[PDB]
């Protein structure tokens, strides 16, 4: 819908690093959403350059981001408006070091 597409665009432009997740950073849903929040914390992502949105109680946004990203699972990471991936990709990139490089180059890490 017009509203959902606008919502998604607004969400992804709201910060250099954006996470669609189950729960919130304060109350993250156990499982892959909480793990991914912790992973981003360990990476040193600057909270001032980060935004997260809870799809867990927002069925329209949940379905919307899955269609938009062409990816069916949550959480999903966007950096500078680009889809980076769901959890497997995020975690793999963290392990290999591509995530750190990406976040550094996006100037999204704490000083």
């Amino acid at each position: 819908s017009t509203e959902i597409r606008k919502a998604i665009e607004d969400a992804i432009e709201s910060a250099p690093v954006v996470l669609f997740m189950k729960g919130t950073p304060e109350f993250p849903k156990c499982g892959f959403s909480r793990a991914t929040i912790g992973l981003l914390g360990n990476q040193g992502v600057d909270p001032a350059k980060f935004a997260a949105y809870n799809v867990l109680e927002d069925p329209e946004l949940r379905e919307g981001i899955k269609e938009f990203s062409e990816w069916p699972t949550i959480p999903q990471l966007y950096v500078n408006k680009e889809f980076i991936g769901g959890c497997d990709v995020i975690t793999s990139m963290a392990r290999s070091g591509e995530l750190a490089d990406l976040l550094e180059e996006a100037q999204a890490l704490v000083p």
